[PDB]
């Protein structure tokens, strides 16, 4: 009932524990479950919820054929109860569009959807279930945003937007919103060459986003935002542990202010928790495809260009598919510190499972533990052959 | 918790932005979605909802065969959450009948359903979920009303009703209700010849309805109601930009107090926002059928008989079906002014898609923007061939 | 938040208007709708709801075969939102059993289910969602109760129970409950010979029940209960307009304290509103079967043995099936007087539609109007042939 | 809004009455009902709910094939409304795992799920919908817990956990939690040799659990916990009325501090209400398999090794399947004393109904009565042959 403020630091992450899992495509083989992709999680002061971009069809209905394509007029941002499947009967529609981000400021929720032709898109900013501000395309080539939650501090919620090429220079701007109104916006600054799909968190009055360079880095770019002064900077994560996909093998030394060369023009959304010695990175196991997922503790990843792993935990084995991953935390949980959390999208269907005509996914999510806990793997679990 | 009062004027409409879309018949190909028609939207102080007249069947159930017919004992007014499909499991029934209107007065909701044989129908007025007043047929030939929301000011909610022929003179009365009780009623006055299906809004303590002359105008009639003094007047929109369907081509000069001749005995429900220089009109693109939809800014449409378009925005392309359209606004949104909004029904099935035995529809809805935003088209999106 | 008291008299009933209709078996041809029978309606201070005894199956599931039988361990009292179908996903279970009654006292709800073998049944009295009192069989042959709502006055809610033969003398007791505890009980008194299935209402601190004599009256028995003094009396409705089914034709003179002879050992549950000149009776049109339904104004029916109809209204035409009917009113509606209401069960399936293996029903319900409104007929509306 | 305290003693149990029944597999033959096992019931201050471990599939979906296996990554603790089926659309997920226990302390709910490989499992303790404490495996062979509700007194909720062999000595610890944090833990003490699956209740500031010795007793072990002093003791129920399954026939004398020999290495979860002369025991009728269920009053069962039955009540007949059974009570019900209650799992599918490829169950539950009520039997009621 007053605005949240990032007062705490992160707890120490000694391992990760299961937080949510919806088993969507299993249950979707015989229930009215919606086809989705681009998932995230976001909390409110009294409940956390699962989020995604619908495709306007059930998995087993005939309009599922073709849902590999990303933008169209039938997609919408939807949220459902934690660890339930996105079902026709139990989902809330937030706004209409094919790209999105959402966060609670402590009083109410802000949600952003973007819709349009490639060359004439727009974003409209919803605050307390109502349309309030609208922005139109500035560079005229797919105005897109985070695909996971934003973070607010005392009313200001910064969002990163990118408009222009995915294959060369683009135009990225950080917008600072308070109650749906634009307070100010800046263009991208610092040394990062290209920004797409930022995964963000906040602690001790500072916001950290780990993003996706699609043009040329296999190492990830980092934007650090100050919500009071409303300024930002960018860098790349120095560590030679590379974390985009596809990517070349890991080198011995890495790069702090330049992209690491090797693959060009493709990527995946990812995250990291950058906190000195208490720094963990997530990545696909495969260097060629989005398959397998693992967490690795690389002390001082951001600042040391020779930093190797000290500890790890496998989340999805290499034989199963992963997809986008992103950060969230529950800033309304009781405690001295913020507990870190993430999610991994588990895509099933096309492109890799060519025997079906659709593309959908489930979620698995995880939070930290100060305890050193044993691990298990968390695969989607459907058998594609039942859908034939 | 006290009655709403129309205190504000309209914002300036420089373009329109997507507000809601339910993709009902797509999802209805494999979910328990109800067959409907005659949709509208209506807000409460804390949520806006989608509304329609059910047919008492799912799209894919066998009693869908025959739902082209308009009146029967299995239809009911239902409402569901914004941008969800009218599903068996998620709909609230408001009252039983085949014609309806509904509005919130700031304390609670008033809903009107009408049921009967053609020659012996009645309306019962529900207020705060209970039956309170009942009116019986006066001219004995299909007592019908708005098919979209009414508007209240300090407790008085005027509704327009028509009883009698659709093909010659009829008997139309404006009723003023306060808390479900009739304060007064008048017969239609001014110069409009025939009234059917009024789409209404209010601003600065005045209510404007744009209606449908079914007997002989291709230009639309306008009733202006004063909720304090409880009086009204009618006219036609002077502009030569004609907006009923079917209609002849646009002339050079139009008609303020007479119907424009050309087509006879048929029409569609429509709306306009009549606000001096800030006047927008909606219409089908086809002059022969309900296909395509577009918004056009015609400054001073109501009062100037030579007024041509200054700006426009295509909402549905000509190759896709449209249907009824109607006004709504959210009089409980924060702001200095009322933001204008509308919806378009997108009918699928019979008469035009003769290969199926049913008739159902989806909704797309839109609100204003002071920004000049790019456009996209918003078609239903189902493929009829999947239902064969 | 304090106990309701029957302060008002009835309004004048000049005609009846549609109140609720769920179209259950139509929508049940392709939705997860439960098989039911024995329906009623009952209001709470803030919403009215539909009630019935489930059979533990959907209409289209295979355990529907056999649901003609009345008692078994898979039946339960369930309630759902007004004018919705009894669906798997939207129903609340109240208590487990094959006979039931329920009423709100103004603070919370009392519900009674009965379960057992024929010779060893029991009733348990639920108050504010919890078990509180239990009664066991006294005459050891199907302990049964109202199958529609009870009525409370200042905390006392009388219920009529019958244990013993349906084909000769039985043992009927009126129990007076306050907050789930038994204050007192009496055996049946006055002149009525046999009591089954009472339909009750209250006005001006008195409760009236019209019941079913199954042994030998084609005229109905009436119990009048005083909730303060906790006493009762019985009589039969004097009028020669006979209202049980099956029944012989109407005579010229009727019987006040004896059953009218003609048919023996069978009946249907029914009701009447007995209020001097403002007295209305409901009945099947067919004298042989539960088909058609109509309301008839017979002034002074209770007390005059030569009273003929003055006005009427057809509710269901003779060509369609009806079933049980029962009274309810909304004692929390605003007004100077209690508005009368009823429901009719519309049974479909066996015995009469022998081509299917199941038995289920829908509801239509109606309330009074001081206006003289036109009528329509309200049939179930499913086509049995779609279920083959 | 303050912590519950066990202030009352038990009421006298003179018979048992139906409390809840969900008929899940009947309705599951044609609805989206989840496959489950290991059920229980647990109350909150304002509603009681049904609980179970999901398998991540509907009964009629193809991933039902194989659900006989107990642990996997697709299981979760779920709760639904009392006497409804575990449906996709109406279930709340509590935490992810294949073993669980849950209880309300009067302020909010505590829930524990366990997940892992056999040799590397962990438990995470949820309090007020959030992760708070995590424990890791101590003996490295299936860390498991109660499979029914825990009981709190003034904030302390003791839970029994077992880690190690089911076929020899294991390592069992009683943990005392207050608001999700561990106050203290002890290892098992007293004379019981092996503990698995405790069914617990509390009265007059003491908690009683009746558990399962899997290694070698056909008589059940009892742990008595003091929540203030945080200590416990164990014994076996002296009575010669044996209550595990499988078991040898009943002897003439039984054993208070040693297991009764006869069967080795297998069992079922069960309960008892141990209250001097007012002591009731539940058991399967079959000595070879989980089929039939009955309640028997054996005065002083715990303390007398020659105690025979005085009264009984059959709950499920021998020809039908039963499964796990467990205690619950509603410590927020109005009254002078705690009313005792239990549930029985009714397993259908494999191992015994080998003609289907799945394993699922329904619930029947019961509470006490001071009245001597007649009995009925409460079987699952599905016909397996409809699933072929
Ligand atoms: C019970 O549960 C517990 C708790 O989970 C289990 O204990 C955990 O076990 C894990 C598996 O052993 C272990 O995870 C590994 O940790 C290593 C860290 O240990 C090192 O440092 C510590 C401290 O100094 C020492 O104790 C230890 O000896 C080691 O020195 C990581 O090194 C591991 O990650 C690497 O291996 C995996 C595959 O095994 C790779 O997928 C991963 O990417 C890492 O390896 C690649 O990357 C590094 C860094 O660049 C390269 O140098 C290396 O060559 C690899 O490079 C190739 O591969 C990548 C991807 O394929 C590619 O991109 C690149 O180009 C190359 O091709 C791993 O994280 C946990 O730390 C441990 N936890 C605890 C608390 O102990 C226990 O086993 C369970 N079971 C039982 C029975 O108890
Ligand atoms: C990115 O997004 C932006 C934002 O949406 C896009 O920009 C918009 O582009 C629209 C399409 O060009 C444009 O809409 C048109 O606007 C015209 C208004 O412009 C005129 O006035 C302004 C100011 O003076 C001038 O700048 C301009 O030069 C023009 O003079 C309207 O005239 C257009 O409507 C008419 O055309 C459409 C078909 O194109 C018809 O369907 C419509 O009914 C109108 O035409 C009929 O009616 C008129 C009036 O009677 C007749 O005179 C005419 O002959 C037509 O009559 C026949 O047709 C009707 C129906 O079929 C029939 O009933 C009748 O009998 C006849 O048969 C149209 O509204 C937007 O204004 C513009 N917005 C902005 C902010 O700039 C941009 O393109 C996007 N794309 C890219 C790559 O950026
Ligand atoms: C528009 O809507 C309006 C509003 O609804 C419509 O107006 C209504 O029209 C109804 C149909 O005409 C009418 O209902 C009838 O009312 C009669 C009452 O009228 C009499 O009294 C008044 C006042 O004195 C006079 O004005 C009038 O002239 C009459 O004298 C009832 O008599 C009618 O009920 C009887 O007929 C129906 C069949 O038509 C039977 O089913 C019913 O059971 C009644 O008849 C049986 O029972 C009586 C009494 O015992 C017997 O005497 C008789 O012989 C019948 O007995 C056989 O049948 C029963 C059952 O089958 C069986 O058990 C028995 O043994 C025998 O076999 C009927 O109720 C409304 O009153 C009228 N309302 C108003 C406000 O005016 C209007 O039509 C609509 N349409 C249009 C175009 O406007
Ligand atoms: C209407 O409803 C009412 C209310 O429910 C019905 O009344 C109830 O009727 C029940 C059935 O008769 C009755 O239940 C039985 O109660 C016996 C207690 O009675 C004895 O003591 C009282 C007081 O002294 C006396 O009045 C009476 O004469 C008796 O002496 C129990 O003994 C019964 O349980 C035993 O029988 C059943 C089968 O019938 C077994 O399944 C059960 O396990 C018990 O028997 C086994 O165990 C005992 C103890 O070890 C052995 O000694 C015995 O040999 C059996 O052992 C074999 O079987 C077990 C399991 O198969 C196996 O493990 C073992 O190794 C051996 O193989 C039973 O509980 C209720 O008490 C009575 N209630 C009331 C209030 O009166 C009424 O009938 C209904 N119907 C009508 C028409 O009214
Ligand atoms: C956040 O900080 C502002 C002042 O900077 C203060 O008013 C507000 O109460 C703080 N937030 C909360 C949740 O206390
Ligand atoms: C999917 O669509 C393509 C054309 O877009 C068609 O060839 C294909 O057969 C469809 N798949 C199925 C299962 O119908
Ligand atoms: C509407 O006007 C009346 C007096 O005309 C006033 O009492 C009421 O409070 C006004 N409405 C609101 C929402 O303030
Ligand atoms: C629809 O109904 C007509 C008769 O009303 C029948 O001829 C037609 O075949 C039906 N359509 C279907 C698909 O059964
Ligand atoms: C009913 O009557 C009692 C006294 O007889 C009174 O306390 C109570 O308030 C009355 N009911 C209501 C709703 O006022
Ligand atoms: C219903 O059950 C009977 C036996 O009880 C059986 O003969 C009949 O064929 C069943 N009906 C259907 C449709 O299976
Ligand atoms: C439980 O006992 C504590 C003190 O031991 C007391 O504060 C608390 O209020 C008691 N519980 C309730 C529900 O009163
Ligand atoms: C279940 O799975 C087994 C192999 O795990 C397979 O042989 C069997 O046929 C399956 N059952 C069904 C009905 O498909
Ligand atoms: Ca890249
Ligand atoms: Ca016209
Ligand atoms: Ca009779
Ligand atoms: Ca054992």
């Amino acid at each position: 009932r007053d605005f949240n403020n990032l007062t705490k630091g992160l707890c120490t992450i000694n391992s990760w524990h299961i937080y949510g899992k919806d088993n969507a495509v299993r249950i979707g083989e015989d229930s009215d479950v919606l086809v989705t992709r681009e998932p995230y999680v976001s909390c409110d002061p009294d409940e956390c919820r699962f989020y995604a971009l619908s495709q306007g069809t059930t998995i087993r209905g005939k309009h599922s054929n073709g849902t590999i394509h990303d933008r169209s007029q039938y997609r919408a941002l939807i949220s459902w109860p934690l660890s339930s499947p996105p079902t026709v009967y139990n989902s809330r529609v937030e706004c209409i569009g094919w790209s999105s981000t959402s966060c609670h400021d402590g009083k109410t929720r802000m949600s952003i959807c973007i819709s349009g032709p490639n060359n004439n898109a727009s974003a409209v900013i919803w605050y307390n279930r109502r349309p309030v501000t609208e922005i139109n395309t500035w560079a005229r080539n797919i105005l897109r945003t985070q695909e996971s939650e934003c973070v607010c501090h005392n009313g200001v919620c910064p969002v990163v937007f990118t408009d222009g090429s995915a294959t060369g220079p683009a135009e990225t701007r950080i917008y600072y919103f308070k109650e749906g109104k634009i307070l100010k916006w800046e263009p991208l600054a610092g040394t990062a060459k290209h920004i797409e799909e930022c995964s963000c968190y906040g602690e001790r009055a500072e916001i950290t986003c780990t993003c996706r360079d699609n043009w040329q880095g296999s190492n990830r770019p980092v934007i650090r935002i100050d919500p009071v002064a409303m300024t930002h900077t960018s860098q790349y994560i120095c560590s030679p542990v590379l974390t985009d996909n596809p990517r070349p093998n890991d080198p011995t030394v890495g790069k702090c202010n330049d992209p690491y060369p090797g693959n060009n023009n493709n990527g995946v959304k990812g995250f990291s928790y950058l906190d000195g010695v208490n720094t963990w990175l997530g990545r696909t196991i495969s260097i060629d495809s989005r398959s397998g997922y693992e967490m690795l503790k690389v002390p001082n990843a951001l600042t040391d260009d020779k930093s190797k792993p000290t500890q790890g935990q496998t989340i999805v084995l290499n034989t199963d598919w992963s997809g986008y991953s992103g950060s969230f935390m529950d800033y309304w949980a009781e405690g001295e510190c913020y507990r870190a959390c993430f999610y991994v999208e588990l895509i099933r269907g096309r492109p890799k499972e060519d025997k079906v005509w659709w593309t959908s996914n489930s979620i698995v999510s995880m939070c930290s533990s100060t305890e050193f806990l044993g691990q298990w793997d968390w695969p989607d679990g459907a058998k594609i052959e039942y859908f034939l």
